[PDB]
């Protein structure tokens, strides 16, 4: 069996869910978003795991982030921290487009699942944002539940 036949699943959830926080720091003049943990991933490896990372692109170099790998788990911590320099006043133009993948070493990486937050999102995705929004200096946290884009 090749390398790549271990790190493929056809098929064909159940994507997971997210744990992220958001905060504008006055002090510092920038949004610091918080990729926390992820619990219950889609399996996307024939051993039942995955080896998640997390992108982050602020929309619309700098505006994109992008977390270690985490190996053969569905339930990665990752407690890692990234910086946008922007204004407040410019922040309700942005969307946070958050994607979650499974590392692959001789093929193309897997999606998982991912959600974007901003002031254009619907639900606990948008509340999630409108609270940074409207509460500067406090760190907001939220469980996301992935979707298919
Ligand atoms: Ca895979
Ligand atoms: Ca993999």
């Amino acid at each position: 069996m090749a390398l790549y036949e271990e790190e493929q699943v056809e098929r064909i959830e159940e994507r997971g869910k997210i744990l992220v926080s958001l905060m504008y720091s006055t002090q510092q003049g920038g949004l610091i978003v918080g990729i926390i943990r992820c619990v219950h991933l889609a399996a996307m490896d024939a051993n039942g795991y995955s080896d998640p990372f997390v992108k982050l692109w602020l929309k619309p170099k700098k505006a994109k982030h992008k977390t270690q790998i985490k190996k053969k788990t569905l339930n990665p911590e990752f407690n890692e921290e990234f910086f946008y320099d922007i204004k407040h006043s410019d922040l309700a133009k942005k969307s946070l487009d958050i994607s979650v993948w499974d590392y692959d070493i001789g093929k193309s990486n897997d999606y998982i699942g991912g959600c974007q937050l901003g002031i254009s999102a619907k639900g606990e995705r948008l509340k999630h944002w409108y609270e940074c929004l409207k509460n500067k200096d406090k760190k907001i946290e939220r469980w996301h539940q992935l979707q298919n884009e």
